[PDB]
């Protein structure tokens, strides 16, 4: 019994600050309190049951602030300590009770820096930079181990993957993906790391790949219904689904769910807002 939050920031042209919640109980996509400031290309990941939204473009300012959201009370608070530098199109994940925010874009030369966050102290301190700059990267965590999947450096989209050990504070490159993917989506379905969608060197795309943590090799996966660049992906009370994105025509608001026993994707109704590059969070209630 989980729910998926969606914190998007791309539509028509203007960034958006509306936040959406899906509960499978009623199977409805009803809204919640919008974010106190628009965030374009957000990073979000829940940290002990509080949705965290790490800054991004608001339509003009790239921005460095952070906002958390208490889902039980429906309240957004801009009280979390800011970041070192203003950056957008950055993935974030949670691990060992600390909030890691990987590299992104800041209107100059991508970024490879990675900074943590102590929720108990609000310090927000920086750990080991990443090597190979990554904007529009998606992240995931398998085996207490923080993975940075794909993205774009200063010039081209990447197929390389770098994993991080918090205790030794250093990065270790691992198996490159099949295809180059910037603005992809990742979660940790079925004790493997699935990555779907994105945009390669040319066009948006629908292929998908799974990484086996125990063989250290990526395995191609069945493709989605439509191309979906700048998407999110999260596993909700059992089922893997990707959300929103772009496909070379219009902003998407639909979601697809992976059925492993049938090895295909099934389009569902989807959310209200058409979301490009919009983070997702998952909470159990």
């Amino acid at each position: 019994g989980e729910v998926l939050f969606a914190v998007g920031g791309w539509a028509s042209g203007d960034a958006i600050s509306s936040v959406e919640r899906y509960d499978p109980q009623t199977n409805e996509w009803r809204m919640v309190a919008s974010m106190s400031k628009r965030r374009c290309g957000v990073g979000v990941s829940v940290l002990d049951d509080l949705l965290y939204a790490v800054g991004g473009h608001d339509g003009s300012s790239y921005l460095n602030s952070v906002e958390r959201y208490d889902p039980k009370t429906n309240q957004w608070s801009s009280d979390v300590a800011p970041t070192s530098t203003a950056r957008t199109s950055v993935g974030v994940a949670v691990l060992g009770g600390f909030l890691y925010a990987v590299g992104g874009q800041d209107g100059v030369s991508a970024l490879n820096i990675v900074e943590r966050y102590d929720p108990k102290e609000n310090k927000w301190t920086r750990v080991a930079s990443m090597s190979t700059r990554r904007l529009g990267v998606a992240v995931a965590v398998l085996g207490g181990f923080l993975y940075a999947v794909g993205g774009s450096d200063g010039t081209s989209p990447l197929n390389t993957v770098e994993r991080y050990n918090p205790q030794e504070n250093r990065w270790h490159t691992i198996a490159p993906m099949g295809t180059r993917r910037k603005h992809l989506g990742c979660a940790v379905y079925q004790d493997m790391i699935y990555a779907v969608g994105g945009r390669d060197d040319t066009t948006e795309l629908s292929s998908a790949e799974r990484y086996n943590p125990r063989t250290n090799q990526w395995s191609p996966v069945v493709a989605m219904t439509s191309r979906r660049s700048g998407v999110g992906l999260a596993v909700v009370n059992g089922q893997l689904m990707a959300v929103g994105g772009f496909d070379g025509t219009t902003y998407l608001k639909t979601i697809e769910v992976f059925d492993p026993d049938a090895n295909t994707w099934r389009l569902y109704g989807g959310m209200n807002y058409r979301r490009l590059g919009g983070g997702v969070g998952v909470i159990k209630m």
